[PDB]
C-alpha cells in the first residue's frame, strides 16, 4: 500500500527499510542521504514532506523533536500544505505529550486521522523489528495500521487517545532512568560496604528488588560493558521532555530531576555517548569507589 | 540440633513456632509474654538470655535494632560470660552492616561461629516459612544451619562473609524504596497528563520499565489498596540504616536520601501505618492530583 | 545620544519612559500598544523593528525569551539587513548565557558593539529607576552606555565580557531560590518543633545564617504576606535558564533542580502568581504544618 | 560564684577558662586531662559530674551528644545522683531538641532549673568570648545566667522555652549548610560558564543574593582557603541532628538531606577535616571543573 516515511536517521532508515522489504510502496524524505538498501527496495526519495503526503495514505514520521514534528506537519512545504482528507498520520517520534494533543487535533480538522506512537528499543530494535510501540489514538485507526506496526515492532499497545502514546513513553523513560539510578546506588553502596556486586545482584533477583534493569543493566555495571545500546545523551533528551512536561502540568518529580543532574555529571566526565548503564560511574565518582 | 531463640514478637515468635513445629527443642526468651502456641509445643521459656545460650548449640536472635543485638551479645545477662566455644550464633535482625562486622569477630574470638542472616517478607512471611534470607558467613557454618533456614523461608542465599548478609538486606530496601518512588512519579505524571494508569502500567510491563514493583505495588496504587504488607514506618527505619551506613562509608545516596524525606511527608499525612506502596500519596500531594 | 527601544511591556515600557523622561529621543517598537505616556513624551512608535535600528546609535532590547531576542537580532524585520556599523546594541533581557555568546560575536562581525545587561528588580524597579544591572562586554562600550544605565537603575556592575552579564543574572536567581528554600526548611522545622519563627529568625539574624533573604523573605513568610514582588512563575522561567545552561555545560545543580520541582508544587497549589517567598507553602504542604 | 563545668574539649576548656579568668569559682570534670591554664586559675578538677553538682549552684555542660548530656544528668554518678534543689543546669551542647524537652522536664521535677543554650562560633569564638548563644528556657533564669553568657559570648538570645535553644541551633545549621551549597552551585556554574567568580560574587553582593555566607565563604571558595573554622565532619553531625529530628517530627527537608549527601562526597574525597566552605569541591567534582 501507499506508505510514506519522513526522517531516516538511525531509527527511521531501518524502520522504512523494514516496511519496504515487506513489499509495501514507499516514498521517503530525509535531511540528507537516503540508504542505498532502501532505494534498492523500491523506495522513492522525494524532496519534501508535502510530496510524501500527496502520495501516501498513511504517513509515518521519525524526527528528533517536537519542533520538527511541528514543522513537518504544518511547515512551509509540509504534510498540511496538501489535502489530508482520508489520510492517516503516524508520528513515531518521541515528543511533547501536550503538543501532540494539539497537533493531532488540527490534523483532524483537516480531515486526517492521527496516531502518536513513540517507540523504544533503539537502533537494534529497529533493524530487527522488535521495537516496543506505545500508541495514542482511536482503536479503529490503530487496528488499521497494526499490520504495519507488526513489521516494525513486537510489543504494541493502544494506551488510549491521542497523546497517551507520547505520555506512555515519557513514563517508561522516567522509570528506566530511576531504576538504573537505584541499582547504581544499591550496588555502589554494597561494593564499598565490602559485599560482592555479583552475589548481591543474584540475591536481590529473587524478591521485590527484581526488575529488568537489575537483570540487564546491573550486569553491565559489574562487567563494565558500556557500549551504546541507548546513549546517555539520548536519555537526557528523554528526561528533558519529562521535566518540561512536569513544569507544564505542575508536577513535582524529585527523582527524575536528580537523575537528569546525575546524567549531567556523566557528561562532564565523558559518559554522554556510553550506555545509560554507565550512570553508575556518577555514584562511583561521588563516593570515590568503583565496583 | 538443640536450638535457642533470643527474640520473639511480631516475627521472632512465628519463626520460633516454625522451628518448634519441626520437632526441635527450643529454649526461648524475650521481654514480652511467650505466645502459648510455642510454649505448648516444647519451647522452654527460660526466664532470661545467658540461659538460652547454655542449653543450645545454635542461637537465633530476632531483636529490633543494632544496639539491642549488641546487648544480647555482650551484656550482663547476655551470651557473654557464658562459654561460647563450639557454638553458632545467627542474627536474623536487620541491623548495621559495619556493626555486624565487629560483633562477628568479637564472637569469633570467643570460640563461636557467626552468621548474619537478615530476613525480608514480614509477618506473613515468617508464619508461612517463605521468608527470603540473605546470609553472611563461612559456607560450612551456613551449610550447618541451612536445614533450619529451610524451615524458616524459601529464598536462602549465602551472599558472602560476615556483614554481607546485612549489606545485602540494606541494598534490597534501597531498591524497593527507589523503585516504588519511581512507579509513583511515572504514574502520577501519566495520570495528570490524561492517560490511564492501568494502561501505561500495562504497556511498561513489556519492556525495560518492567519490575516486580510496578507489577505488585503498581497495582496497589491504582486500586488504592494500601493495607499493610510492609509499613512505611518500617521502611523508614530501614532507609535509616542505609543512610547511616552511607554516612559512615561516605556514600552519596541522593535518591535514597530523598525517598526517606518523602516517607516523612507520608508519616506527616497519616501514611506511617500503611503499605509502603502508599508512597504514591506523597507525590499526589505534591502535584495536587491523585490516582 | 539617539536611542532605540525594541521591547515594551511590563518592564520595557517603564524603562523607555525613564529614558524619554530624561530628554532622550527614542524610536520604540513592540507588538502591543505603546503606552500613551511615552508616546506623548517624544518616543516615536515606528511601526516596526528594522526601523528602530536605523535612527538610533544605541539600541535597547527588552523581549521575553532567548529566541525572541534572536529574531529581533537576525530576523526579516530585525536589526539585520540594516547597517549595524558604528552602533551599540544592548540586550537587557534575561536569556541564555551560551546563546548571548554567539549573538554577540554575530553582531560584532557586522560592525557593532554588544552589551548583554540582564536586569533584576521587577516592575517597581524599572519604574523607579532602581534596577540592578549586571553587564557583559567591553569597558569603553560599557562606559558609553553607562549614563543611560544610570537612569535605569542603581546597582550597575560590569561583570566581564559578553555573556558574563547573563551568567551573572542566572547565578543571582539560583541563590535567591536556594536561599528562599533554605529559610523555608529551617522555619517550617523550627515551627513544627514548637519554637516561634519570629524568635529563631531574630536569632539567626546575628551570625552566619544572616541573609538578605531571611531578613526580607523570612518576614514575608511569617506575616503570610505573599503579594507579588516577583512571581513564582517568573522565578520558574529563570530556574529553567539555569537548568538548561547547566545541562549544556554539564553541571550537576541538585538543589536548583529540586527548587524548580518545589515551585512545581506551588503552581500545582495556586502559588504561580504569588511572591516567590510563597515557596514556604510547598514545605508546609509536605510537612502538613504551616507558619 | 559556684559554677561547674562538665566537658572540657576544644570548646569547653576555653569556655571554662574564660569563666575562671573572670574570677568565678570552678570545679570541673572531663574525660581526660584538664588544661594547665584552667587549674592555674583556681579551677578544681574533681572526678565525676555528681561532685561538680554537689559543689555548684549553676552547672554548665559541654558534651558531644544527646547520649552524653543524658548520661551526665542521670548516669550512675551524674548530676541527678545528688540533690538538685534550687540549682540551675545549663547545657550548651548541641543535641536533640526533643530529648532536651524531656531532660529539662525531669530535672525540673527534681527541683532544678534548666537552660538549653547551644552555641556557634567554633573554638576561636570560644577562646575570644565571641560565641553566639541561642537559649531555651525561662526569662528569669536566663537573666540570672546572662552575666555568665556575656563572658562566654557576644550574640545571646532567649528564643523561648526549653528546647527552643537546641531547635534554634538546628535551624541555624540547616541554613548555613544550605547557603554554603547554594553559593557553591552558583559559583561553579558561573565559572564553567566562563564568568569570573570574583566579579559575580561582587555583583551579587548588592542584591537579594547577599548573605554572610556569600561574603565570608564565597571568598574562601575562590581563594581556596579551607583551613578548619568548622570541620565538615562537624557539620555532618549537625545535619544528622537535623534529619533525625525531621524524621521524628515527620518533616520533609529535601535540601538538608541532599546537603548531607553532598558532605558524604566531600568525606570520600578528603574533605572531612577541611572547612565546610570546601563543600564547593563536591560540585566541582560533580561538574569536573574547579574554580
Amino acid at each position: 500500500m501507499k506508505l510514506g516515511f519522513i526522517g531516516l536517521g538511525i531509527m527511521g532508515s531501518p524502520m522504512a527499510i523494514n516496511l519496504a522489504r515487506a513489499g509495501h510502496q514507499l516514498h521517503v524524505t530525509t535531511i540528507g542521504p537516503v540508504a542505498d538498501e532502501l532505494l534498492s527496495l523500491g523506495a522513492v526519495n522525494v524532496e519534501t514532506a508535502r510530496q510524501v503526503t500527496e502520495f501516501a495514505d498513511i504517513i509515518f514520521i521519525m524526527v528528533p523533536d517536537t519542533p520538527q514534528v511541528e514543522d513537518v506537519l504544518f511547515g512551509e512545504h509540509g504534510c498540511a500544505k496538501t489535502s489530508l482528507q482520508g489520510k492517516t498520520i503516524v508520528d513515531m517520534s518521541s515528543i511533547s505529550p501536550i503538543e501532540t494533543k494539539r497537533f493531532a487535533q488540527r490534523v483532524n480538522e483537516m480531515g486526517a486521522d492521527y496516531l502518536d506512537a513513540p517507540v523504544s528499543g533503539g537502533e537494534i530494535g529497529a533493524r530487527e523489528g522488535t521495537l516496543s510501540i506505545m500508541v495514542g489514538g482511536e482503536q479503529k485507526v490503530f487496528d488499521r495500521v497494526k499490520p504495519l506496526f507488526d513489521i516494525l515492532g513486537k510489543n504494541i499497545t493502544l494506551v488510549g487517545g491521542n497523546g497517551d502514546g507520547q505520555t506512555c513513553k515519557v513514563a517508561n523513560q522516567i522509570i528506566v532512568a530511576l531504576n538504573i539510578e537505584a541499582v547504581s546506588e544499591a550496588l555502589v553502596f554494597a561494593s564499598k560496604a565490602g559485599a560482592d556486586p555479583v552475589r548481591v545482584r543474584q540475591a536481590l533477583m529473587g524478591g521485590f528488588a527484581s526488575s529488568r534493569i537489575l537483570e540487564v543493566h546491573g550486569e553491565r555495571m559489574i562487567n563494565r560493558t558500556f557500549e551504546p545500546g541507548f546513549k546517555i545523551a539520548l536519555h537526557q533528551k528523554d528526561l528533558n521532555l519529562a521535566l518540561q512536561s512536569a513544569k507544564a502540568l505542575a508536577l513535582n518529580l524529585p527523582n527524575t530531576a536528580t537523575c537528569q543532574e546525575l546524567f549531567n555529571t556523566c557528561a562532564a566526565n565523558g559518559g554522554s555517548q556510553l550506555d545509560h548503564s554507565a550512570m553508575v560511574q556518577a555514584l562511583e565518582l561521588m563516593a570515590n569507589h568503583k565496583l
